[PDB]
Formats: C-alpha cells, sequence, structure tokens
C-alpha cells in the first residue's frame, strides 16, 4: 500500500504545468468510437482510467495508440461487447453504449450488480438511448442497446441533471436523424469540451455550457486533431498550494475561464492573481491567507470537488470561515483527519465552521476522497514535522505524478511501499 | 365540458354512503389475472378507469361481468398484450405486465407517454420484474416481459417507496419459486387491500401495511370472492362537508381505521365524532370549525389526498391554521381559485397559511386535481351565491357520482352542457 | 377593486425609463436614519410602501420631503417607537429597528402575532442585533433593542441566507466599535447598492455582493446624495414584453450588469441584444421566441422574480421549454391563469414543462403575486381580443405607472374600477 | 485520556440490566423545580450530568440528595439565577429557565452564545415561554424571563420538532392560566415520559407520544415518587452486542414498547425475540446475523441513535444492507474507523452501502459520537485480536458501567489511561 511520506513545513512556489483533466478524456475517448476517420485526441493524462479505456477500445476492434495524446483509429470497430472484465473496474465504461449503438446498430454493456431498484444512475442512459429509439432489452445483469437503421432526434427532459447521461444522450444525437434537445443539461466545462470535439469532428451541436443543448443529427463523423481542456481541479489544488503556504506559484496551460468563482474565492482569501490566455499566477507575498465563506453549488458556482481544498485553507487562514455543501451531503469527513493534525473545526450539517490556527502538526492520516486526500498532502507540506498520507492510489487514480509536481514547487515528499 | 353549477350556502347533513376505493378496485382487478378459477369482486364503484379495465381484461380473454361486483374468469386468459388503444388511456394499464409474466410466462403492455427521463414510474415495474427473474424488452412502443419457468423469488429493496410498483411485485411474487422480500414497500390501505384479496386467493403473503412484505411463491392461486375496500379518501371528503358546514353526517361503508390521522385531525378541528365497526358519524353542533395544523406524510399519518379539503377547512375556520405539504411539491393549486372565492391565504414555500373568514363568495373557479375539484365544488356548497366549477370530469373520474350524494345532504346543485 | 382592461394583440415596440427599485429604496431610506446631515435619495419610484417609509420616518422625528428623489433629515430624530398601524402594512418596517438601536442606543418595533415558533424571518434581525451586542426585550409582541454606548463588531454566520437580516445586521454595523463579518450574507443587487449608500455616508463595508461582508465601524455617518439603482426585475419584464411580441424596445437608465443571467437567457430565446453604459436593447425582428429552459437559482444566476414573465414567454415561445424553479417550491399559480388564455402547460413538481402556441386568447385572469399578475397583464397585450386582469393593486405596489409605459410602446390598455 | 483496550473474539451472552435514561432524567430533574413537596425520582443513572444537575438545583436553593434514585426537595427554591460555570457544561441548563418563571414569575439562565444565528437552538425556548406570555430579555449573556402573575395558556405551533421546546413549553404550562395546545410535538419517549412525570405531580397533560400535547394549567404541583424509564438506546445497543455475536441476552429492566421498530429490524436481521412486560430477550442461536435495510426517522420509526449500532450489524452480517440517515447527515464517522477494522462499506450521501464480512480484525480507533463510540467497543469485542477505542469519555457520559455491564457478557474488556 503506497504512501506519502511528507515534511513540513515548506513554502511551495514557483511553477505548474497543468495536465488534461481525465474528466474530459474520459468522455472524449469513448466518443471517438463515433469517428470514422483516424484522431488525434492530445493533452490526455497518463492514469490507470486512461490505459482502461484504451484497452476497452481496443477490444472493441478500434486501433489505438499513445505517448503526451492518444491515437484513435475507430474506422474498423467490429466487436459491439464491453468485456465485464474491463467494465467492472470504471464508472465510464458506461459511454461505450451510446456511440455503439448510434454508429453500429448494437452495444452491450454489463451493470451493477446492486439491490436497489430506482437509483442506479446507468439507468438515465438507457432511457435516454430509449427516447432516442433505441431498442432495450434487460437480461442476465446486462444492456443490450440496438436500432435498426438510424436513431431519431428527440426532445428530452432530464429529471436529474447528470454528467453521464448528458454524454451518453449527447454522443449518440449526433448520428441520429432529427434534431435532439436536452434540456437540464450538465453545464460543466467537461461537458462543453466534449461537445467541442464532437463539433471538430463534424457534429452539429450547440448551447453546451448551458441548460439545454441541440444536437442536429449527420451523416457521419470524420476524424481529426482535438486538445483535452486543463484540469480546473488540478489547477485549484495547486493554487490552493501556493495560497495556504505564503507562496507564488503559476500554473502553465490553464483555462482561466473555467475558474471564475475558485479564482474570486481565492482573491477574497487575499491572494493577489493575475490571469493570462493560457496561465494563472497566484502570490500571497509571504503572508498567510485571510478566511473566507464558502458555499458550494452548481458549475459554474464554487465546485464541490474544490472544498476539502479550501477547508483546508481556512483551517490555516486568519479568522473564521465557513463551508457549506449546499447540494452533497456526508463530505466532510476528512475533516476529522486534519483535527487530528491540529485543526480547529466543528462539523454542523451540511456545514464546516473552519477556525484557522498557526500551524498544523504531522500525523499519520488517510482520506478515501480524492480530493481530500491531496488536501492532506498539502496539509503535510505546510505542517510542522512529519506527515504520512495512506492510501494515495486514490490520489493517483486522478492526479497525474503530483509527487513530482509538489516537490518542484519546494516540497520535500517521498513515496513509500510496505502498507 | 360538464360542469358544476352549485348555489349555497346549505347545510350539508345527513347520511352518505361510501363507495369503493377505485384505488384498491384497479390493483385488485389486475391481480385477478392470476385467478384460476372465477372470482367475484364486491364493491366496485362504477368508474371510467373501471370499465377501461374490464375492457382491457376482456381483451385478454378473461370472461367479465359486472353490475354492485365485477365477476372475474381469467381460467381462459389467451392473448398477453395489452393494446395500445386500451392502455394509453390509465395508468393501471402497467399492472397487466407482472401477472401475465408470473402465470403465463409473457406479456407486454403498450408504453404510451413520451418525455421526463429519470422519473418515468414504470421504470420501477420494469427493474422489479428483471429482478424476480424476467427479461426485459423496450420495442415498438411495448415494454416485454419473459421468463424461463417461473420468477425467482428475490429480496428486492425499493429505492423510492412506490404504490406501483409494490403492487406489481407483490402481485407477481405470489407465483415464483421461493420468498420474495419488498424493502420499503408502499404501506397504503389500497396495498393491504390488494394483499389481502391475493391471499383470499391462496396466496401467502404477510408484512402488508409495513415497511416489507414477504410473499412465499404458491403454484397457483384460485378463486372467490372478496370485498373491495372503503374508499378512505371519499369518506374524509363528506366528513369535511359537515365539518365546514355546521352539519350533521354519518358515513356508511366505510373503515375507520384507514382514517386514523384524518379523524383526530377533525376533532381538533372541533367536531364530535363517533365510529362504529362500518360507519363513521360527525356532529359540528351547528358550529364553525376551529382552525388545524396540517402536515401531509406518509400513511398512516394525516394523507396528501385529503390535503386540499382540509385547506378548504381552514380558510372557512376561525382562526389561523397551517397545511404543510412534505408529499407533494406543487399542491396547492386550489388556493388561488379558493381565493378568488374570498378566501385569506398565503402560499410560503410547501406551506399555505390559512386565515379563516367567516364566509366564501360565488364564483368560477376551476381546478384538475380531482381534489382541489372536489373541494371546490363544496366550497360553492357553503359559498354566498353561484359557484360554478368548470371540467369536473377530474371529479366524476374519480367519484361516484357526487352530485347524487351531495344533493341528498342538502346540496342545490346542477351538472351542466355546453363548455 | 381597480383592474387592467387590454386589447390584443399588439406588438410592444419603443423605449421604457426604468425607475429605481423600491427594493433598493426601502433598505436605503431607513439606513438613512443613521445620517447626521442630510440627505438627497435620487431615483425612487412613486409606490406605496415608499409613502409608508416616509410617514414611518416622519413619526419618529425626521424631516422628509420628496418630489424624483426623496429628501431626509434625520439629525432631529426624538421618537424612537416605530407605530404599530404604519408598521402593520410592510415588512420592511423590520429596517427601523437596527439603526435606532445603532445610533441612539434605542428602537422599538412591533412584530407579526400568530404562532409558528422558528418561521419568522425578524428572529434573524433580532438575535443579528442581540450578537452585535443589543439588549433585547420582547414583551407585549414587540421588539426593544437598546445599547449603553455603541454596539460592538462581531463575527456573525447566517445559517439562512437572509436579505432582509443581511442589510439589517450590515446597516447597525456601521456604527459599531469594531469589526463585524457576515458570512453567508445575501448577494442580491439591492445589498450591494445599500452597502455602497451606506458607504458614500462615510460607513467602511466591503465583500457586498459576496458571501461575506466586512464592515469597519466608524464614528458616525455623514450626509450626502445617492442615486438608487434601476429595478431589475421592471426592466426584465420589459424585455420580456418585446422578446414575446416581436417587438424592439430600448431600456433607458438600466444598469446592465445585474441582468446576465437575464439577458443571457433572452439571447438563447433568440433576441439579439446590446447593451450599452445604462441602457439595453433587445430585437426580436419580428420572430417569435424560441423556447429556453430556465433553471432560477440566487443571484447572480437567473432570478426567480423574473420565473413567470419566462413562463409566458415560452408558452408563446417555438417549442418546448421546461422552467425549474430550485428556489420558491410553489410558484407556478399563474400557470392555470395562462392555460384558460389558450396556453399548452404542464405542472410537474417544481417544474412545469411549457408547449408554446401561435396565439393565446383573451380572457378573465387574475394573480396574487405582484410578477405572475405583471405577466398578466403581457400576455392581454398579445392575446387575441380583450384580457381583463383583476386585482392590479398588487402591480400598483411593484410597478410604478406600468399602465403608462406598456402604452407607450404601443399596448392598448385602460384602468377600470368597479369590482 | 482513559480508553478502553478490547480482547476479541467473545460471545457476548446472558443478562444485563437496564439503566434509567438519562435523556428522561435530565427534563424530569429539572421539571421537579415545579414540585411544592419533596419527590423522590427513582432509577436516575449515575452520570456527569446528573451530577452537574444536582449542584445547579443546589445553587437555586433546592435540597438535593442521591444514592439509585434522586431526591428532590424544591419547596424552599429561592435563587434563580443558574450561575454560568454551572451551566456551560450541558445543554439541559436551559431547561431550569421556565420553570422557575412559571412558579416563581422570574428566572434567568446563563448563556452559550458563539455564532449560528437562526439556528441557535435556545430561541425556540425563548419564544415558547413568551408565546405563554413571558417578557424576555437578553443582556449580559444571560436569557431572563419575568412574567406578571401566572404565565397564560396559548395555542403553540412549532415550526421545527423540538425535544427542548417541546419540554420547556410542555413543564412551564403545567401552571399557567388556562389550556396550552403544542402543535408539532417532539413525540420521543422522553417527553412522554416527562409528561407522566408531571401528571404524577398534579399536572393535567395529554396526548404526550403524539402530534399535539394539550396541558391544562393547574394552581401547583406536588409532590410524590416517580420511576425514570429505561434506556431505550441502551437497550438497543446490548441487543446489538448479542446479534452480532452469536449470543443469547435477557435485558432486564427494560420497556419493550418504547423499540417496536428496533426490534422488528433485528428480527429481520434473524434474532430470536421474545419480550415480556419489563424484559426483551434475544437469541441470534450461534448465527451470524442477515444484512438489513435501514432508513432512520421520527419516533416511532427507527431511531438515529441505534444506527451506528446497526451499521456495525450490517458490516459482519451475511450479505448487503444499505443504512440511510434523514436526521443527522454526518452521523457516519464510524465507517472509517470500521472499515480499519477489516469491513467493507462505501458511503454515498446520507448513505453507507455495506458488505458484511466473516470477521473483523483488531485496531485503534476513536469515534467523537457517543454511539458511534459505543459501536466500536462492540467492534472490539468480536474482532480478532486485541483493540484500542480511545476517548472513550464520551461513552461515559452516556453509559453506566458500560465495561461492568459487558464484562458480565462475557467481554474481554480493560480501561486504561495516559492519553
Ligand atoms: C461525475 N459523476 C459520476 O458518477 C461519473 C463518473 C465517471 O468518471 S470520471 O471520474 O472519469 C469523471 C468524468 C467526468 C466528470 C465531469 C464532472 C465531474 C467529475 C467527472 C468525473 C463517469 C460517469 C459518471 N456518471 S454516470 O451517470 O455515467 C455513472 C456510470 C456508471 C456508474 C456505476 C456505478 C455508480 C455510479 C455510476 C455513474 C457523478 C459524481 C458524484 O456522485 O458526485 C455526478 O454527480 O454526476
Ligand atoms: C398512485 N400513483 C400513480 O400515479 C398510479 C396510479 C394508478 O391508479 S389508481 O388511480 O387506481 C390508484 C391506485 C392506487 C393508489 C394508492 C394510493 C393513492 C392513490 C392511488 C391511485 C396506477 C399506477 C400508478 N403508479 S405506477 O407507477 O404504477 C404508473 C404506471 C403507469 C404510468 C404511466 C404514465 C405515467 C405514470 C405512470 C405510473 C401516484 C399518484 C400521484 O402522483 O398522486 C404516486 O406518486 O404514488
Ligand atoms: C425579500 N424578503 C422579504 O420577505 C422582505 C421584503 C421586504 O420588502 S420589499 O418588498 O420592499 C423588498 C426589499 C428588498 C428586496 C431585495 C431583494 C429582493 C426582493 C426585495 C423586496 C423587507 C424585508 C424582507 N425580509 S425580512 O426578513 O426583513 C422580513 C421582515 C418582516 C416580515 C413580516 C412578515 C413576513 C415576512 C417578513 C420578512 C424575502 C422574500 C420571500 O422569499 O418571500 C426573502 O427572499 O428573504
Ligand atoms: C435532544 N436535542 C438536543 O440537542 C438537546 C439535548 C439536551 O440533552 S441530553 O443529551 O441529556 C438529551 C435529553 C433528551 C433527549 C430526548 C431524545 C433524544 C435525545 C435526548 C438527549 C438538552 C437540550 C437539547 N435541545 S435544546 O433545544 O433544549 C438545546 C439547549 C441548549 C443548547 C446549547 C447549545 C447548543 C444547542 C442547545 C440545544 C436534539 C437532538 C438532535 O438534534 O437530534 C433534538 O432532537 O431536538
Amino acid at each position: 500500500m503506497d504512501k506519502f511520506r511528507v515534511q513540513g513545513p515548506t513554502r511551495l512556489q514557483g511553477e505548474v504545468t497543468i495536465s488534461g483533466a481525465k474528466n474530459a478524456a474520459l468522455p472524449i475517448l469513448f466518443a471517438a468510437l463515433l469517428a470514422e476517420e483516424p484522431v488525434e485526441i492530445q493533452n490526455v493524462p497518463k492514469l490507470k482510467d486512461i490505459d482502461t479505456t484504451m484497452k476497452l477500445l481496443t477490444q472493441l476492434g478500434t486501433k489505438v495508440e499513445r505517448x503526451g495524446s492518444v491515437w484513435i483509429d475507430a474506422s474498423n470497430v467490429n466487436n459491439f461487447s464491453a468485456p465485464y472484465d474491463l467494465v467492472k473496474t470504471m464508472r465510464a465504461s458506461i459511454w461505450a453504449l451510446g456511440p455503439l449503438v448510434a454508429r453500429f446498430g448494437q452495444g452491450q454493456v454489463s451493470l451493477p450488480g446492486g439491490c436497489a431498484i430506482g437509483a442506479r444512475p446507468v439507468d438515465l442512459h438507457i432511457f435516454g438511448l430509449e427516447k432516442l429509439g433505441a431498442e432495450i432489452k434487460l437480461e442476465e445483469g446486462y444492456v443490450k442497446a440496438s436500432v435498426n437503421g438510424r436513431l431519431k432526434g428527440a426532445h428530452i427532459v432530464m429529471d436529474k441533471v447528470s454528467v453521464g447521461a448528458t454524454v451518453t444522450i449527447m454522443s449518440a444525437a449526433t448520428l441520429a436523424e432529427g434534431t435532439t434537445i436536452i434540456e437540464n443539461a450538465a453545464r460543466e466545462p467537461e461537458i462543453v469540451d466534449t461537445a467541442n470535439f464532437l463539433v471538430a469532428l463534424g457534429a452539429k451541436i450547440s448551447g453546451q455550457g448551458t441548460d439545454r443543448i441541440t444536437i442536429e443529427g449527420v451523416e457521419r463523423l470524420g476524424g481529426g486533431v482535438y486538445r483535452v481542456l486543463p484540469d480546473r481541479i488540478e489547477t485549484g489544488t495547486f493554487l490552493v498550494a501556493a495560497a495556504i503556504s505564503g507562496g507564488k506559484i503559476v500554473c502553465r496551460n490553464a483555462q482561466p475561464d473555467t475558474l471564475d468563482a475558485v479564482l474570486a474565492k481565492l482573491r477574497e482569501a487575499g491572494a493577489d492573481i493575475e490571469t493570462g490566455e493560457d496561465w494563472i499566477s497566484l502570490d500571497m507575498h509571504g503572508k498567510r491567507p485571510k478566511a473566507v465563506t464558502v458555499r458550494t453549488a452548481p458549475h459554474p458556482a464554487f465546485p464541490t470537488d474544490m472544498q476539502a481544498q479550501f477547508t483546508l485553507l481556512n483551517l490555516v487562514a486568519e479568522g473564521t470561515g465557513v463551508i457549506t455543501e449546499t447540494i452533497f451531503e456526508n463530505r466532510f469527513m476528512h475533516v476529522p483527519e486534519l483535527i487530528r493534525m491540529g485543526a480547529h473545526a466543528e462539523i454542523e450539517s451540511n456545514t464546516v465552521i473552519c477556525h484557522g490556527v498557526e500551524k498544523l502538526s504531522g500525523a499519520q492520516v488517510m482520506a478515501t476522497d480524492l480530493r481530500a486526500s491531496a488536501s492532506l498532502v498539502l496539509a503535510g507540506c505546510i505542517a510542522e514535522g512529519t506527515t504520512v498520507v495512506d492510501r494515495i492510489y486514490h490520489i493517483d487514480r486522478g492526479y497525474e505524478r503530483i509527487e513530482d509536481k509538489l516537490r518542484a514547487l519546494g516540497a520535500n515528499i517521498e513515496r513509500v511501499k510496505g502498507e
């Protein structure tokens, strides 16, 4: 069981190049199944799910190869059944369903085998595809979706805002006959990037980023080159890394417009921020951060995926600040780990009251949440002494070489084996 | 477009005989598809959905004939497809699916509708049957279900409490091999009555009325006689009719234990209530009702289907009272119509604050909700002058000729044609 | 009972001058009690609540006079008890409490009678003042806040985001000793305007418009001239008026940056929009609006107060659009009224599915909600025939001479008496 | 910092005598302030809050002595101010306010007051007494209340169901002039016990245990003897101890009717249960428990205070079960700790998916929640090896001699000092 042994305190400053967001690459890679001609997807990080996706595609007959980018030739996809073995490892597998039925008339993917009925997020995808006119067969724990001829554009009203369903329906719609309208579509920048990728390939899509996306089905999609957008959460993580340690950092290969809320919130924390076309710099001028009030909400509002990091910011800030989770629940579990490092905080409902302290103290900590865990690593970097963050594989699955990037900013960090 | 013209004010008093609840008759009638020998279902109201149901059953090869009861012979069901032009008219149609698959190994019900993903009742039925071992198929606008051998008893966890799915799973489970357990099962009296009907036919069910139902599949179900339970909402409607007009009334053919919450609430209003084995009496002794506090909640708590009527009660009562709806979002379309009749009320979220007035004024009103509409008719009976309630067909589908019953209580009411 | 008789259809085009938002005038007027020298508040609409406010202030010993602006001389306030008869008429009465205690060490106001322990929004104002160090007295259905010397700065965490309390706490804090921090502060433009008015008088406030306001108490506040911000809701009502009638309009004396969400949404409807420093223009080029998907949320997201109007826009638009209300659970009481005029819509929870028609029909309609009512008047303007909107006094309280501004845009409208 | 060192695995079996519920004793003890003649309160556990309450009562001039019971002579209460250092230690202190004002016309309690406006739980107590006619004064960080003559019975609507406020209002009302009606009152068994205690002293109360309580004020309350009801949560803890260890146990001095939902839930888990008039027996017949579905809700439904215990039951049971919390969003802090002991579970919102494992492994764990912590000691008892539960003072506050009771069932447990 790998883990991170950190030594603090260390001022984190310098530069970092932001990787491509896997949250955007994943939906794009599966969207690539629609491409009749070769596609070069640039700026894809090297993470477990990317490997898994490449294997799954290859086992569907698509020629795949990578490096900084992943090259895809889906001109000859001839197998339409996603193998259980690869599918079981990730939520993104479901995305191979829509493209296959839309382009080849058939797709089969295994489904989770819980016990609860009317919840399985996967159900929206199945119904979304049925709305587009796919015949659906639910048997032996899987879904076999198919259609005779092309799918038909439909007017779809999403009851729940779903990032996953938005991608399935939008991707499938690009090859349907007619127009598809998705009301209450997920607005995430990653949706926008997937929309833009499909457009780059010849699709007709507008309204991405808003509450309703409109797709005008076309005969087929070509190929080409497309660059995955920067990881806005990785960016936030590092901006907070500088913001909580009196440092100054510049994030390269970044996209400022996906972080209006986070940037504004850092300024309120007292950060001196400048942005360029593809970079963001943050300077604390050696000062401690000033406590802020945070309210997580749907994009473009403050992102829940930046919450654990700002919680940490407040715990080491000047004053008191309350982080409110307006949407999710049981989201402050990493907080007791921070308290063990000396932080002063009270959890009350969907709220955590933060009382900044001078310095945190090294301790042995662990967090199952990816972001909560990265927060524990930044905490270790500015804590007095030695901090040991366990089960860091959660971080490895979402961040590309975080230790190398942190070390380059001044952190004393070492990965270790043996449980 | 039929409508009711009412002349008020009148003190509603006398007696009324409560009809059988169509909400229990419908699920029972479809459950009868499992009966191998003749069944006599007594106390069935004469309402539109009952006719449609009788036509649908006949279309499937079952011998149907009615009057006060419906005599069913499903010994020879030989067609397992519920035609689209018989299904599109009512939700209850879906209940033919489970019984056909369970008894004959196959079935299909036309699937009307269109929009709304995620929240598409029927989804629950589909997965319930699949969990019981059936292979689902969605094609040609049909929901199709088949199974090899009998359905397999299964332990099912209902994510959302659902009356419709509870009926489908419970009914279908009676003929499955093994035990079926339904967690978080609908608790309504109509579920309980359906369970009892099935038990009357030879089924093994226990727990009906609670969070979890347990069914022990048997070889086959026989026949017999069963009386549909009284319509608790119709009963509540007439008790309120008297409670808000200083009247006295006795409801015959009633079942008191399905109304603890409603009767308790009326006493709080100052009603003097008496109950028997099969009757309930209410006397206001000429007094205005006293304002009450109401909170709709899951059965056995106060029923949301009695909410509109109690809003009326508070609006003509002594004092201020607050109606709280913890079940339906926007279930207050009756409030604006009442205000035009001179009622003083403020809507504040899932709440309506009521300021009882001495009297209401006749006015032209209309409401699409069945219960809100019935309440407008009552409002007209006690309002000064002439009231015209339009689109009363909403009432006709759920109440067995409410105008005759009301008139016997003293009301001056006329059904009129011409838009 | 006054009402509007409207003759349709008429294309609404031309120009309109936007009045000041009474929603910002009210809090500012009461804030003026803190001014030690004369204050000229410009751009104040002539509405019922403004008259009441001027009367109330006069009863406290302030010299008040008005026209386009209101003059306030609070240098000699000598009576610190807001009279019941003037206070009972409007919610804004509560805003006289904080200033009186903060500047004179005492203020007394009557409170809403009844029950609903826990509901009352005035509680937040009371407890807010208590945190600032005020001695509170709750007797005989009213409040007495008093302080010996000055109030003291405090760190306050708002559990509920409250426009009213934010104003009370923020205003009173301007004269307190030390720093006050309000977390989870209301972010509305009107709060921002009040903050700026206070600042103009010498207060030290920052963060207005964000989740946390910070105030630095000062010895005293001076006087001056301040102009109330444009009514962003009146503005939106008029943009929609043009947007649903193939019209073209220019809104003068407007403030574009308070409507980012509304302007964007109108563009999605197909409106051609250009804005300037103090004006906004909208041109449909004789086209019907295209249906839009709307999700009301907290400012700066799409405003719930524009919801009724956009519902109307969709109902006459091309296509289907759903309006989800994440805010006010209930808020579609206007829909039924629009249906009677021929609109096709379905209410599904906190949602209304709209199916645009080409032409609405005149009818007799009424709505208690201010915005809903103004929508009916707009509906009547584009409807075929005659429309009669009753109970227009609701509109008269929130709109300054709406009939005069509509007529100038070409509407055929006239006010009528006799119930 | 004391802590428990546990040796597993051991089969917990035998008998345990259930203590009085401190949750009933506390409200009863303060209610005893209304007694004019000596009162013997039997079956009171020996816990920190009881000692604190006895000291506080003593300060007020009440003669107090104790052992199994707490004898009270409040005939001579002559000081009506609960001192700050004597109040700051527990929430129950607020219960001294109402009786003092009701019986002596005056009282004041020191106030906590940190942040959280419109969320401070003492507000309801305050507004409650005000509805009863008391003058409220907030100053000196005290809540002073007084009344002219007696309190006046009022009709009070509770917006939030509140255990604490229900007690303050109900208790104070026993001496008010006229009738008091509490709508939406807390229904807990501890409320009912407090009602019966007051009735035992001569009070007139009815409806306790339901939605609305009605109190008819009397001249004065006398003295006597009353036995505090058994700790239903403690009972539940022990039944789970046997149920998760293949054990058999008999709980003496118990009250079965306060645990309907818990007992039913245990039967579903496979427990063989028998109950008597004052005892409950549970037998697993050496078998593992079966996984169950649990949804916490308001009493009489499944209690949130038994939730951590049942989470543990599922985690060592046969199969998968999802635990749902609709009361306390973060009542899951025990899972991370249980996973560390080898359990397999996933948290998802107000839910925790549990996958039972054959046996758990000892580890070092700690939980701040009283119940979560007691569950860790149970996990320790059936865990393989040696478990150490830190900061067990949380358990000491709410359970009387848990070690001694656990030891007598067969556990290997030892308390240890030194951090
Ligand atoms: C994001 N979502 C998911 O569960 C999710 C994550 C996936 O994979 S990722 O990690 O590459 C990814 C991709 C795009 C993202 C965009 C914005 C933010 C985060 C992202 C993460 C891929 C699909 C997803 N959603 S889904 O409806 O097809 C889906 C598919 C299969 C599942 C199987 C078991 C349980 C849940 C499942 C959900 C949830 C996350 C949550 O539960 O808070 C949601 O709320 O929308
Ligand atoms: C009850 N439910 C339904 O929509 C419902 C009503 C039906 O028929 S009834 O009128 O004979 C009936 C039967 C039992 C009742 C018990 C308590 C209260 C009212 C009842 C009414 C029969 C099935 C229903 N639900 S369902 O999931 O299979 C179902 C089936 C087919 C559908 C087709 C299109 C749209 C919705 C559908 C819902 C709704 C009722 C509502 O929305 O107010 C619910 O939310 O629970
Ligand atoms: C705005 N608010 C109110 O209830 C409200 C309205 C007032 O008056 S107005 O009409 O001149 C006005 C002023 C400023 C505004 C700024 C942005 C948006 C709308 C505005 C309207 C003045 C004060 C208010 N809020 S309050 O907490 O002191 C308050 C005070 C006394 C009350 C008495 C009975 C019932 C509710 C009350 C609320 C509510 C409105 C609601 O949600 O129903 C809220 O959103 O919190
Ligand atoms: C019980 N209640 C409390 O927060 C609570 C607990 C107290 O003390 S105990 O531990 O001896 C106790 C007594 C009776 C119980 C009955 C059923 C279940 C648990 C119980 C626990 C004593 C008073 C309480 N509530 S209160 O409104 O006067 C109160 C009083 C003073 C406070 C000071 C600071 C912060 C919060 C406070 C809350 C809450 C518990 C919850 O939030 O779930 C409620 O259900 O309303």
